[PDB]
């Protein structure tokens, strides 16, 4: 239960991933259910989550609602996000709910609506990625963001609630790949506990 290297397996119930880049290092010990730690030293970018990954046939609505209750010790020394992260494929889209970050508030774009969801107020943004890597190989895709305006690193997160207003914004989705409780380093270090992560698909737990 110890990953330190690129890996992808199920854990307690739970779609584990570990993902870096070449450089720096880190280490990832899968804990009970949804819960694990992360320390990462020198990185270029990393991301570690546990969450569900899906089978590319189903809208969120046909998924159904989908929340996440968590907490975490989150100790970033630099830029880092603390978020609920996936993808959807047709298209390819990478997704964010960031709940708090390191020196560095995502994603350094021009806002293009906001949410108010789960007492806080989320600015929703929408970025480029040109080929860059991706669940799918080196892809050019788009990355759609909610980013609190203040931090926080425990409650929940309606999730679906952000799938609504991304599409009402025109933000289109793709059949559901992942949706995850993730941490990811960027040009840091750093370390994280996720001590309580609970996904909840239709007001059921994983
Ligand atoms: C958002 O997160 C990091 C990266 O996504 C990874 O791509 C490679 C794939 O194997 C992993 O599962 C993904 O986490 C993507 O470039 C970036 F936009």
């Amino acid at each position: 239960q110890i990953v330190t290297d690129n890996s992808i397996g199920n854990h307690d119930g739970y779609d584990y991933e570990f993902w870096k880049d070449s450089g720096g290092s880190g280490t990832m010990i899968l804990n009970h259910g949804g819960t694990f730690s992360a320390q990462w030293n020198n990185v270029n970018n990393i991301l570690f989550r546990k969450g569900k990954k899906f089978n590319e046939t189903q809208t969120h609505q046909q998924v159904g609602n989908m929340s996440i209750n968590y907490g975490a010790n989150f100790q970033p020394n630099g830029n880092a996000y603390l978020c609920v992260y996936g993808w959807t494929v047709d298209p390819l889209v990478e997704y964010y709910i960031v709940d708090s970050w390191g020196n560095w508030r995502p994603p350094g774009a021009t806002p293009k609506g906001t949410i108010t969801v789960d007492g806080g107020t989320y600015d929703i943004y929408e970025t480029l990625r040109v080929n860059q890597p991706s669940i799918k190989g080196i892809a050019t895709f788009k990355q759609y963001w909610s980013v609190r305006r203040s931090k926080r690193t425990s409650g929940t997160i309606s999730v679906s609630n952000h799938f609504r207003a991304w599409e009402n914004l025109g933000m289109n989705m793709g059949k559901m790949y992942e949706v995850a409780l993730t941490v990811e380093g960027y040009q840091s270090s750093g370390s994280a506990n996720v001590y309580s992560n609970t996904l909840r698909i239709n007001g059921n737990p994983l």
